[PDB]
């Protein structure tokens, strides 16, 4: 029987069964609806929306970790269970995930629906970063979890999270996508459509990388070189991309490029550690775990180390952990946690919920 | 001596001397070449192309704010200086204008030519929207600059532009022209030629207006009424136009009519403001400046106010500024700026350019 | 001629002339610099930074009572004298204030600058809490002085301070501000910017209050009631705030909410008294003076009395003194002290300083 | 005019005018000086030192009947005349008192000061015990005079003192005070300060009593009973005292409790009588006069009788005289003596002194 | 079989088996409990609390030699026997230690628990100072025993303690720790946390020393010199400490620095000797034994000699004994005493106790 694990985040839905070592269904959190008049099914989800992307207007029900369009959200869950996993929801307890510091009501309504729409016998909502650490197999470390919608820092020491130093930025994969949509027009590549937004997403994933030394990377870039790469569009049009390959991901470190007043990840993580007790700090430095799909950028860990070692004390050893399959870290953690025998009492039982009411999930 | 100001945009070339309160030469950015065999001068520009429009194939060297046909572009500049303004280029520094977010290379090559072909001692390229604001005489406001080729929103606050919220659409005067060429065929008026495209341009300017309440405007239109207007073609053929008088300009607000997935101007401007800091927003709302010839449509400002006040907060005062001579706003701003004594150090000197190289203009 | 009194604290600069009953210049200790590229004056202070808050990055030169950014600090002093008070520094002796237990070097360098940059003929640095007591007009009492950067307890008996029982916490107005920036996101109000930090400051001052019975205040809060208040943002957006109105100021009493291991103010003050001689204690209890702008919270005095009477002996009369204009207490005291004829020998004369050297101020 | 009588002893200064039936000024022989840094008058005397006791370090210029700190001693005399009695010293002759067997130089210097500092026209120094007997109105009896600093036995028969049997112990009120400061820590009441020493003095005077049968008083004390008393400190702290109520005064009878090898008062007085002629003894037994403030303990006379009757012969009638106002006995005697017409030739005249020199007072 | 010796003092627990020449278990008397929410074992002792110090709130069950938190006290004893020594309590008689003049009830309850909780067949409580002398191997000397919680002087002559001259101060290692926590903020090192208190403890032990000539040590300190030392925090932050290295331990000699009215150790010890018989004094002077961990400060013995020789007579030889391993002196003495054959009758047998009752231990 076991249980279901559903990392219902922004961008991608990663779902499978608790106890498995990998998701069974990985697909976009996208709902598509016929842009053009048509009628010469007005509801496509995930891979459907992808395959018919050039007709549909693609929407993301979740933005910045927040479920905005609840109808579309429900729609996706429906597919997740009935069409993707092929499971009768009510036979399994469900583990959901959430980004720390989300609007309280987000979780409240989310779990409500699981109980009412899907008749899920029991459920639990876990903080994504916590699961990520748990996935790697550590009790101590600071988690830099950065995905499509949010970026956050959660410091955990020997099983104890330190809430007061949790950091959260809106810089994320989707912002990076849009930044390319902007700067590609410097060459003239008007990637202005939603379909093109998705194309650009593919461009990120294949061509972008993190500069180790941005200033000299730009100096290098000024000279014609290996930096220049070609890319094949769906219509056969070849795109030449150069500076943008690293100028885009650099915005994670220099947010002002996009327009954010906040500090870059380097300093954001640093500050999180600064807000923790001195006796803890050392261990956080030696256990800096990165996870989430934006950390899939080439050399992001190396650049991270470079700058955080500059920020920290010279006698402070810093180790960044880049556990491969970073992209699925949270889901993995969920699988583990749900299988854990000492986690069974953590399930909120429908009966219990019905008695207690919404508030119980917080 | 002073200087020259040249608003070399799409559709119209607006040129004159810095310090004047109006352009001296206003003519179409059109190059015409004998369509028919002929030979029973194969290069006509502006008013020439207009006067001989029924023979020539009329081309626009600039499209969507981008100089596409550089040979024809140069040709027009040649006439601008030598035949229109009657000026020996090299005696004056030249102010050029450009739509924000254009292909970097556009400006690069443009200025190259000014230095090499015309020996222009010095030059400067300014963003059109910026000049527009400057023309009205404000340091704060959001500029909705919409002309023949592009539509864009530039938010400026006390002299500081906010790049990250600049919006840009391809909806424009030329698109509107073509939309009429399409929908006039509903009655049967096959305006399919290039010559006819130009005729239709005239039709826009004289008969189109912006509906305040499109839905009831259509309901009104369903009944025979004052809406129906006659129009005289060059060959004496009378054209009857009704619904189209407002259905065409409505596409600026409902882009899907043409086929664009983007939001209408109402929401485009709104979103631009949303991306700006909350402390700024209020002033942007009370200083919404419209400029560019597409804003010459009757009641476009009133309709704009209607919808943006619907989008904004009920406690938010919104004022739309429609400074008459909107059509020449940018050029006016240029004249002012160039005359400004504290602008003289902004000129890029040929010597300086020759040393630095192309990149200096960015 | 008289003298100048300058309560150069964190958050607000309160300055005026000695002998006046109120400050002449009250403005924020803030330096603002253009966040965005700009240049489409890069130094704004106090009210300037406020008026242009949505462009500038606002920094506080002073943090936790410590002058961190000395260049910006000097900048503010410059404005204080030349633009705010309109006084030629060198014509007046200056009274400065300082929070007890500050880094020795803070005062050293501060006074150095007054002598060297501003040519101030003479000066004196007084402990803020001492002046506060002096302002109320008492020789005996314990001063709970709590402002933007620091909170401290100074026990004074018949003119004799008791150093060994001075308490000092980092809990302060600014921390409270940030706590709201955090907990408002429970509803979803992402007040994440610096501009928004300032907006939140305004929210504190208008909506926050101190719960008398926090536990039942929360129980009350659980039910929809009068607790819920609306707030108008600069962009017209209405914010609904409830629990947070008292959960924020409660952190002064339960520091762990923020993340501090220290005791709440109740016990902090109590402990200060415990460290004083038994023969003194009684009078300290009957003369508990509160001052500083954080004590402007509604009912903070009443709550204070409640808990301190619980902590103290049942036969011990406790009276909390909330002398209105608590917010300006220190400055007032300074005015009085400086006017005092028997205070004139306390001025450190530039000549004297030049001979003695820095150390003299301690 | 009359004269002044000044019982300048340890602990208390009892002064007034000769001829009065009571002292006009009764205050502590204490000089207080600001313990803490202060200066945020460094000389307080008597009631001043008491009122400001929690700041000042309280010192007793006199210890064990000996003037140790002469500067502080003079200080007190200054107040005695100028602030307390409001008398111009030089207008009156002064009667001083002294404990028998004091260091010769004590009297020498004391009287010197009266003549030189205060210009006292004439003076006389009387033995305290002698005056005490004189106060009661007897010519025969043995005087047990026991106060703050000394305890002594002076046997006088029909106006003739018997020097060779004068006894003197250092056991005294102050020692008893300190003994409580010690034994109260058995319960945990750390009365360790000087301020607390004074508090403990108050405790003595209100709660201590002399056990009649110490051994069974302890046996009684072992059972929870009426013995337990509460006491209110200046800070409202309630103190519970039991065994100590009589264990402290018992040390007068069992000096080893403190650490003295000498015999208790019972045997000390007994021995004094033993050293007197047999023909005298009987009358001494029937006239055992107790005086001095330590004899204010409840039941001390009764206990005294108990034990001295045990020590003496069974046929020997013993009567202990406890003339109420024992505490002021000496001063009273002084008043009487000074008013006595046949005492006027006993005054040492300044002229006489100036001729004779110091030695005259012995 | 032998016995167990447990020097259960404040700060450190020093335990081992009687007959051994050193403790087997030396660990902090600290109980730690998760400060932060946690649960993302709530009872850590000694080395556990140390290793997890940055999470836990560390408490000392014993303060000033008094067991305050009995539950935590018991907890530590539990670990002492079961986890540290690995001994089944009931198989051994236990020697406990206590600081002279402690609250009677402290010992009463302590021994109760040993009999009831741990079923200890027999026990004895010895005065710490006595054991210390015994450890050195002397019958005559004055013991200056100064540790984490208390400082006391016990004079013993040829096996006879002299109770009436036992001195006791609250000045101690912990007070010194806190004094650094205060004065380090003069440079700006806000060591305000409990974790930091412990860090500061380490700072004491490695950098503090006793000035021989404090006044000229300060004069020396005024000049930049070798006095300045660096220190490495757990987070790699380097701390520079100078004056504080000796200003902190100086408070043992000038208590007013902290805020105590009592005399410094120099005079405290001196006075103890003054209260002893003159025939004894000489031997006490030549046998001044120092013990307890606060006497581990560099040069404390030398400074002690300096000042006590100033206080004593010039013909009085003074020798201070600093028997290395001063820190474990008491425990050592206990081991010896317990092994002593003529000490076996001193054990209080559970049977005996059960008959007699609590009071027997006094
Ligand atoms: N292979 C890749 N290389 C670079 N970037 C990637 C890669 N894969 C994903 N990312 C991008 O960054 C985001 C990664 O998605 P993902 O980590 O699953 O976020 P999420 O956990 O699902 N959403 P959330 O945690 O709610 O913000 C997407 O926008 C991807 O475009
Ligand atoms: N009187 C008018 N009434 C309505 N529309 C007009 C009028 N005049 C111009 N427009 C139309 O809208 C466009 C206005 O031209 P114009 O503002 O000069 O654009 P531009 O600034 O020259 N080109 P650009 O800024 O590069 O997009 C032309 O297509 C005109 O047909
Ligand atoms: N009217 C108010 N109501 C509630 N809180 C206030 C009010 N006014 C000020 N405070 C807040 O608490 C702080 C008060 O400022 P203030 O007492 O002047 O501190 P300060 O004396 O200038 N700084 P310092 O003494 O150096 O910590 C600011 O953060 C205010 O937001
Ligand atoms: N009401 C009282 N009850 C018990 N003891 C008292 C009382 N009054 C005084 N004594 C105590 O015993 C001492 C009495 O003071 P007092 O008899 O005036 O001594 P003195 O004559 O002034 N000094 P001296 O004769 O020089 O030793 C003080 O220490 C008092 O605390
Ligand atoms: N190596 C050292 N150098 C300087 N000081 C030390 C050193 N070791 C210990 N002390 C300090 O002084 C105290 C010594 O501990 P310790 O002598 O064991 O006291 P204790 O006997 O256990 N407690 P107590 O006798 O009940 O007051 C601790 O606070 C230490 O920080
Ligand atoms: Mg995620
Ligand atoms: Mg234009
Ligand atoms: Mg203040
Ligand atoms: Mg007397
Ligand atoms: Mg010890």
């Amino acid at each position: 029987t076991t249980a279901l694990v559903c990392d219902n985040g922004s961008g991608l839905v990663k779902a499978g069964f608790a106890g498995d070592d990998a998701p069974r269904a990985v697909f976009p959190s996208i709902v598509g609806r016929p842009r053009h008049q048509g009628v010469m099914k007005d509801s496509y989800v995930g891979d459907e929306a992808q395959s018919k992307r050039g007709i549909l207007t693609l929407k993301y029900p979740i933005e910045h970790g927040i479920i905005t369009n609840w109808d579309d959200m429900e729609k996706i869950w429906h597919h997740t269970f009935y069409n993707e996993l092929r499971v009768a929801p009510e036979e399994h307890p469900t583990l959901l995930t959430e980004a720390p510091l989300n609007p309280k009501a987000n979780r409240e309504k989310m779990t409500q629906i699981m109980f009412e729409t899907f008749n899920v016998p029991a459920m639990y909502v876990a903080i994504q970063a916590v699961l990520s650490l748990y996935a790697s197999g550590r009790t101590t470390g600071i988690v830099l979890d950065s995905g499509d919608g949010v970026t956050h820092n959660v410091p955990i020491y020997e099983g104890y999270a330190l809430p007061h130093a949790i950091m959260r930025l809106d810089l994320a994969g989707r912002d990076l996508t849009d930044y390319l949509m902007k700067i590609l027009t410097e060459r003239g590549y008007s990637f202005v459509t939603t379909a093109e937004r998705e194309i650009v997403r593919d461009i990120k994933e294949k061509l972008c990388y993190v500069a180790l030394d941005f200033e000299n990377e730009m100096a290098t870039a000024a000279s014609s070189s290996s930096l220049e790469k070609s890319y094949e569009l769906p219509d056969g049009q070849v795109i030449t991309i150069g500076n943008e390959r690293f100028r885009c991901p650099e915005t994670l470190f220099q947010p002002s490029f996009i327009g954010m007043e906040s500090a870059g990840i380097h300093e954001t993580t640093y500050n999180s550690i600064m807000k923790c007790d001195i006796d803890i700090r050392k261990d956080l430095y030696a256990n800096n775990v990165m996870s989430g799909g934006t950390t899939m950028y080439p050399g992001i860990a190396d650049r991270m180390q470079k700058e955080i070692t500059a920020l920290a004390p010279s006698t402070m050893k810093i180790k960044i952990i880049a556990p491969p399959e970073r992209k699925y870290s949270v889901w993995i953690g969920g699988s583990i946690l749900a299988s854990l025998s000492t986690f069974q009492q953590m399930w909120i039982t429908k009966q219990e919920y019905d008695e207690a009411g919404p508030s119980i999930v917080h």
